[PDB]
This record gives structure tokens, C-alpha cells and sequence, in this order.
């Protein structure tokens, strides 16, 4: 209900982070729009964007990964800082923009990455990725995507025995309906353990936090197009369902256990998507 609105808004970070705290004066809306004007909020959220990234990386040993795959890999900034800072991995993204993919590829020739990285305009659940991973990378991508059965075989087939899935993704608390019992049979179908979790909603919802959200949307608004309106009040009603709790923006870390029964796989995830880790108590 309410995820599948923001997902629908959506159609060099396109994830929006992990505030601490509130930090008054600071204005995700003016930040994303006018960074021109770049504040102290331009690196501040960018300062947030690295710390949802240390979060969900939290439990990866880069040294030991050889094989990466990005299923919806935006402008390519999380495989080419993978591929900046590990000389040794080969990585590969999928998505279904062709204007994001031309970005994408322009990107990794720029830093020379073009010998380990190499990107497609294909559909994650259509297209089987191109290889066997040891890491599997999605970021707000499955959400978007309506046959998870497909993508999560696609993922399963194409992850080596005990290989990681690293997520970012939405939990309903309360037809896919992105609840812990719908994930759980995605996963456990398809021989995949969920190991931890981390719960930023609270942090997110510190990030679009916005006393003055109204004011400042219309004047925005002002030099605008339509489609970008009700993709902004897609996000006011995701700031409301965080701090609510009916939803539960969730880092995900993610085993593949190809050797184990998948009616077991079943009975631990549910046990640890009852245990999530609220990020104020995580280090
Ligand atoms: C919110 S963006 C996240 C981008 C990137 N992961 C990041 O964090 O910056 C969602 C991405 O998923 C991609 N995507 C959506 N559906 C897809 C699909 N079925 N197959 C491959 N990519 C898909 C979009 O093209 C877009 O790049």
C-alpha cells in the first residue's frame, strides 16, 4: 500500500540516508534541488549516504569477495567505489534505464574501471545475471520489481554456496505486501538465509525531517514536472509510515545455504526478522 507509492515515484547517490539526529535547519528537499547553493547539507547528506553504506556493508570482507553483482545499479556509484577501492574485484550491473546504463558505462571508463566493471540495460528478473557472484547488491531494487519469485531465483542461481545478499528495502508492518512472512518465503525458497538486519528507520526519517516541508516544497515548486509533485508527497507518507512504524526501512545481510533444508532456512528467518537491530543500538 504505502510502499508501493514510493516505488512508483521513483519510475551520485539515488539512496537518501542515516541522520544520527535531526540536525535543525537541515532540508533534504532544498539540498536534492538546489545544490548549487551548496550548503553544509549537500555534504551533510552526502556525509549520511556513506553511513547507510557502512551500515549495510557492516558484516563484508571485501579482501575475500572476488565476483560482484549489482541488480539495479542507478548511475554506478556503489560498484565503482567497490571498484576504486578493491583492485582485485570484477563487478557487474543490471539496469532497465538506458539512459542510466549510457551514464553508468561513462562513468567506469572515466576512472578506468572498464576492464573490471561492466554494465547492461537488462531486467534482473528476466535476464539471468552474467556469471557466479560471491556478493549480490540491492539497494532499493527489489521493491520496484513485481516478479520476485524470478528475481530471487535469478539471484540464487547465480550465487556461489554461502555467498552474501546485501539489501536496502522496505518491511511492512502491518499480491506482494513486502511483509516479514513475504520476504521469508523469498528467501527460504531459494536457498537464502537472512543473517541480521538493521532497522535505520528512524535515522531515514531524521533525514527527511522538515518542520517547514510545506513552505518549502512550493517554493521549489515554483521554478518547475508533474510527475515530480506526487513523487515528493510519495515521500512525506513514507516520513509518516517511519516514524509511525507501520513500515521499516531494513538493511538486510543475507547468507546463501544451498545445503540446508528450506523448511529450516524458513523456521531461522522468521526468528531473525523478529529481531531486528535498531540502528541507536548498533556499533
Ligand atoms: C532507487 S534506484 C537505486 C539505484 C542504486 N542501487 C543506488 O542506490 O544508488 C532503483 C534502481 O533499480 C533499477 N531497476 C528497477 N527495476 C529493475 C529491474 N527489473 N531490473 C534491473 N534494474 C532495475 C532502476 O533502473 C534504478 O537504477
Amino acid at each position: 500500500g504505502i510502499i508501493a507509492s514510493f516505488y512508483d515515484s521513483l519510475v551520485h547517490f539515488l539512496t537518501w540516508g542515516v541522520f544520527q539526529e535531526i540536525v535543525p535547519g537541515f532540508s533534504w528537499i532544498r539540498t536534492v534541488f538546489r545544490p548549487s547553493e551548496r550548503p553544509e547539507g549537500r555534504e551533510r547528506l552526502a556525509v549520511a549516504q556513506r553511513e547507510l553504506r557502512r551500515v549495510l556493508f557492516r558484516a563484508v570482507d571485501l579482501s575475500a569477495i572476488k565476483n560482484v553483482m549489482d541488480f539495479g545499479c542507478g548511475h554506478g556509484s556503489d560498484l565503482i567505489i567497490l571498484g576504486e577501492q578493491n583492485e582485485h574485484l570484477k563487478l557487474d550491473g543490471y539496469t532497465i534505464s538506458g539512459k542510466q546504463a549510457e551514464v553508468c558505462k561513462q562513468r567506469v571508463r572515466t576512472r578506468g574501471l572498464q576492464n573490471r566493471i561492466r554494465i547492461f540495460q537488462r531486467d534482473s528478473a528476466k535476464d539471468d545475471f552474467p556469471g557466479m557472484y560471491d556478493l549480490v547488491l540491492g539497494f532499493e531494487v527489489a521493491g520496484l520489481i513485481p516478479d520476485k519469485d524470478a528475481l530471487f531465483s535469478n539471484i540464487d542461481r547465480h550465487l556461489t554456496n554461502g555467498g552474501l545478499l546485501i539489501m536496502a528495502d522496505f518491511v511492512a508492518n502491518t499480491t506482494f505486501s513486502s511483509t516479514r512472512e513475504q520476504w521469508n518465503k523469498l528467501f527460504s525458497s531459494n536457498h537464502l538465509r537472512l543473517v541480521d538486519a538493521v532497522d535505520v528507520s528512524n535515522e531515514v526519517a531524521n533525514c527527511l525531517h522538515n518542520p517547514d516541508y510545506a513552505a518549502q516544497f512550493e517554493a521549489l515548486c515554483k521554478e518547475l514536472d508533474e510527475v515530480t509533485q506526487r513523487s515528493f508527497g510519495s515521500y512525506e507518507n513514507v516520513y509518516k509510515a517511519l516514524r509511525g512504524g507501520l513500515i521499516s526501512y531494513v538493511l538486510f545481510h543475507v547468507q546463501k545455504d544451498r545445503f540446508s533444508r528450506s523448511d529450516e532456512l524458513f523456521h531461522l528467518n522468521a526468528k531473525q526478522f523478529e529481531q531486528l537491530t535498531p540502528y541507536a543500538e548498533f556499533a
